[PDB]
């Protein structure tokens, strides 16, 4: 037993390491790339704790700067495969759920300084390797954000299990926190390894056990995470990890009356689909399923006549060209007041031809390739159709090469009007759109964002000046989920930029607040009264 | 301008007034049935502020308990009506959102203290003529809890705004809780004044605008509530109230494209249905349509060898037979243990059949009569299904009579086996099955109690013994949101019985506490970066 009211530790954000040269960080990564990279490995299922490969088809994992080189090799999984990671949740489920909360974060508390320490450089190496990172891009996602769900979600979790209510005279009310009936479904996307390893852990923390299907090109990265977990002494079956496409898992999963719910991430018609599958079918299910996700986006930045030229100009270069343009969002469209482009256009230009994308293995390159041939064929796609469209020049950039990568060259787009957002968004890469204003019709710009603007995530200005910060502020206040003042828009850090999403999106329950973790539990209020009333009747009856 | 970060006042609840003979507010109550009930009105719809009947049907709200006695007369909501009730919404938006919130905030503080005070007895008054509440169901509800839920909401609403983010090092960071684009419409059930201003209300504090279709039984009330909000000064177009049955409103409301939310209560099949329609046309809407509500059910009770057997009486008598057993949930099914059955069953039986059901002008009454005719045939059907059932013997009550008003008795049913939970959910009303159990089987009866119940709200065990109240708390953990011991398990007081649901049900963010207000906002991170970087290149690149 145990008799005492404990506290979690104290998160903090994990600090980024640089990978400078002659960094100790840096020798140790460079062991890492090899070793993943020359030993390429069978990428089985994760079932009960059993590591399975399994009857389905045989797909490669490669590097995609440099799509000849083999990382791994998983199997497609099956309806049978899909079937015994279900069994295997729920046959975990009621150990794991019985566990104190206190020795469940433990595991979570435990992974996270263990990918601290000695499994940091593997997992960013991994990350690397697979999803064609740099080294900091790796970091901030693999290590950092990963560490920093862990840790931020285990106190997130114990001040939810204090939110307790008042008490009257002669009864105690108290509050328990349960945890779901049936399996959660985490469906988790190429883009971040700290989402992959999110989605399917938190539901976890919370007493629920897990199916965790990985996107097929992080699937490296998701293998490792899970064998952390293992060591971090996860228990078997409490999340099973399924490798493929996914279309056998959801054949199953959405057929079985246990799905608790689906933590996932995905595009409104995604959420729109779920919705209607679980609306129409509503009554084969043992519980009502909670579907819990976020979507991507194309996001904008603004620069009044006062912005400062080179943060203007190094926030569209990082906005749109960190990691390939392929974070959840990207900068997509820049609306730079005519006296600022004068300033630094040229420099942007220059800046973004110089721009080195190769072999993440070379720490010198700034970034990488597209993740694989699909999305490199719509960037081919949106540059030939910006070629040939009038509003456009292709100022620099757009040469493409898939011969040894899906390699992709920054690409600066100048629109004499407005850019519109639909073309934006139909894929995921180096492209900006830039549309030089007149400065003094900046509030006429900003109604246009806003007009036009359904699909970004972020936003921000760029401007010294008060009022014009203020007025942006309050123009495009609905137009973007998330705002920034002075410098990129971009991923929030754990614990500092949380919530967010487009334009009438509902997702203020994703990871990164509190709010994700209730979705994975189910509170009851217990009453106990004292001395309860021994008549019914009621003192308006009198005579 | 103004410059403060200011703190709303701190909320207790509001304290219940017994209504006992000679007191003051008995003589007040008196006064205010007298009005309502002699002087019946018009009920129409509210839009943009102007009080306008329409077009349709016109349909009257009578006494259920006397329903020859008519309290007014709406008319059916057309097409037309919800469509200018949608656009009045619209128009108020601008002005109510940029409201500070502590301007908006004060309407409730205001219309509470209204309600507490000079339209306290009118109010529970109306309560009780439509709904048929006694005097005490009116207060709970309609008085204190309706109170409640405004005041508790702004320190709530409150609470919220101050959850706010962590600024590093050279930078600030900050949370802006947005307010919705699009109107919520709001629809609300007969059984609670409270749950039908609430619904409307809630979303309107957070800076939105809003449609609100009460309940027909209920629009006496609901009207009288719309014009003591335009007292506290709520502003025009804010809440629009549309009367009649909800198909034409509905029609309209989901058909327009800035439908940002529908708060309501129903069933499992109504949120399934709602999901349906909304996913399949999610790309007709500007936002994604946010449905937030709470369902129904039924509710038991498990007495233990070691149950207080007046305590456990008392139990079955308020939770089955208050307010004719329709309150969102009533408790449906007892499993008793032999010994205590052997000691307070006949007084339960006696008890019951004394209970008194009737005009609840006369306060000497402990209820009233059924809803409506509706409800009262499924009563009559539900009671003679149990008379031709071998299983069951009818012990007391079971008469009926709808010739003054929806009248059923209280009813006790005993059930030879554990009590099938497909029956009890067919009909809301006064009829309590009871099946008497061998007291050594209790851990086996609590697990005929969570393999059969699915659609129980909440669930209570009588017992003083502590590991039988330990081993229920466990056992049945998952068969009922919220659990109570040593009392009758009913509807929480705001702020101390939060949450709940049915089993597996997913609505932790209804009415109650702060997750339903969060429902009405659409936070954002703001970050200001105060010297950001001139170069793009980074360290692992030298
Ligand atoms: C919804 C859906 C679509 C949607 C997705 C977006 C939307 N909702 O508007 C759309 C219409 C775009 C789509 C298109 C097609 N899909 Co489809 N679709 C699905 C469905 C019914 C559910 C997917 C889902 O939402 N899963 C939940 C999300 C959260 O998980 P996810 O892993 O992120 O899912 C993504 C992928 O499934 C991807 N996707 C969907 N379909 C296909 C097909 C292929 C070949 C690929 C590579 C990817 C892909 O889209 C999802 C959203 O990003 C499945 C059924 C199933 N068993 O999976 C099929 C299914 C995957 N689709 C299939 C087919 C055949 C198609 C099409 C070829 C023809 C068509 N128009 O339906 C194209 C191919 C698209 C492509 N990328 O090449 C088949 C594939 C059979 C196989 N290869 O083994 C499935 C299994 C249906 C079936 N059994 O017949 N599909
Ligand atoms: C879903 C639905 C049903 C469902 C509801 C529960 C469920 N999901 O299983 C079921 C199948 C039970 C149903 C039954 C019927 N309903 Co129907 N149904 C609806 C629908 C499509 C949506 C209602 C809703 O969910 N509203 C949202 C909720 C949150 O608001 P609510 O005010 O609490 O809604 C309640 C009422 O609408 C009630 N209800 C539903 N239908 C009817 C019909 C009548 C006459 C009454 C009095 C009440 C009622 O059920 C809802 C949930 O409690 C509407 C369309 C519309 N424009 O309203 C029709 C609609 C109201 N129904 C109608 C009809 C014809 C029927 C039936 C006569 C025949 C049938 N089976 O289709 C029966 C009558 C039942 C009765 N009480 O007398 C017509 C009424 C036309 C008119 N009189 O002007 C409508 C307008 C259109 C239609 N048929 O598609 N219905």
């Amino acid at each position: 037993h145990m008799d005492a009211i404990t506290q979690v530790p104290v998160p903090a954000n994990e600090p980024v390491h640089d990978y400078a040269p002659k960094s100790p960080e840096r020798t140790r990564l460079r062991t890492e790339l090899a070793s993943l990279a020359d030993h390429p490995i069978d990428l089985p299922h994760v079932i009960g704790g059993r590591h399975r490969m399994g009857d389905g088809e045989r797909i490669d994992v490669v590097q995609p700067h440099r799509h000849a080189a083999r990382l791994g090799t998983l199997t497609n999984a099956t309806h049978a495969d899909a079937a015994a990671a279900v069994e295997a949740a729920m046959s975990a489920k009621s150990d794991w759920a019985a566990l104190p909360f206190d020795e469940r974060a433990a595991v979570f508390l435990r992974a996270a300084d263990l990918l601290a320490g000695p499994w940091r450089e593997k997992i960013a190496a991994a990350t690397m390797l697979g999803q064609s990172k740099s080294v900091y891009q790796a970091e901030i996602d693999a290590v950092c954000e990963l560490i920093d769900f862990w840790r931020f979600n285990v106190a997130f979790a114990r001040q939810i299990l204090e939110q307790q209510p008042i008490s009257g005279p002669g009864e105690w009310n108290r509050i328990d926190y349960r945890p779901l009936d049936g399996f959660v479904y985490a469906i988790t996307p190429f883009n971040f390894t700290s989402i992959a390893g999110n989605l399917p852990t938190a539901p976890a923390l919370m007493g629920n056990t897990v199916i965790w299907k990985p996107s097929i090109t992080q699937t490296l990265a998701a293998y490792l995470t899970m064998q952390l977990l293992e060591a971090a002494g996860l228990p078997p079956g409490v999340i099973n990890l399924v490798t493929g496409d996914g279309f056998a898992v959801s054949d199953v999963a959405l057929a079985d009356p246990r799905l608790a719910g689906i933590h996932f991430t995905g595009s409104t018609a995604t959420f729109g689909h779920l919705w209607q599958w679980v609306g129409t079918n509503i009554g084969r299910y043992h519980s009502y399923p909670r579907l819990v996700g976020e979507t991507g986006g194309k996001d904008f930045v603004v620069a009044h006549a006062s912005a400062r030229p080179d943060v203007l100009r190094t926030a569209l270069i990082r906005g749109a060209f960190d990691y390939q343009g392929q974070k959840c969002s990207a900068v997509s469209r820049a609306f730079i007041a005519h006296s600022v482009w004068q300033r630094m256009g040229d420099e942007l230009l220059a800046k973004a031809a110089e721009l080195r994308y190769g072999d993440i293995t070379d720490l010198s390159n700034y970034g990488g390739a597209l993740i694989d041939q699909r999305a490199f064929v719509k960037n081919v796609d949106a540059i030939e159709r910006a070629k040939g469209a009038a509003a456009v020049t292709v100022a620099v950039g757009g040469e493409y090469d898939d011969s040894e990568g899906y390699f992709v060259r920054p690409t600066v787009l100048l629109s004499d009007d407005p850019t519109d957002e639909s073309f934006v968004i139909e894929y995921f890469g180096p492209l900006l759109s830039v549309h030089v204003y007149p400065d003094e019709r900046y509030e006429q710009i900003l109604d246009v964002i806003d007009t036009g603007s359904r699909y970004a995530l972020t936003g921000a200005v760029i401007a010294d000046d008060r009022q014009a910060v203020l007025t942006a502020l309050d123009r495009l206040r609905f137009a973007a989920g998330n705002f920034y003042v002075n410098d990129k828009p971009t991923g929030a850090v754990v614990g500092r930029q949380p919530f967010g999403g487009a334009r009438g999106s509902d997702t203020n329950d994703k990871a990164g607040s509190p709010l994700n973790l209730l979705r994975w539990t189910s509170a009851r209020s217990i009453k106990e009264t004292f001395v309860a009333a021994t008549d019914h009747i009621y003192p308006h009856m009198a005579v």
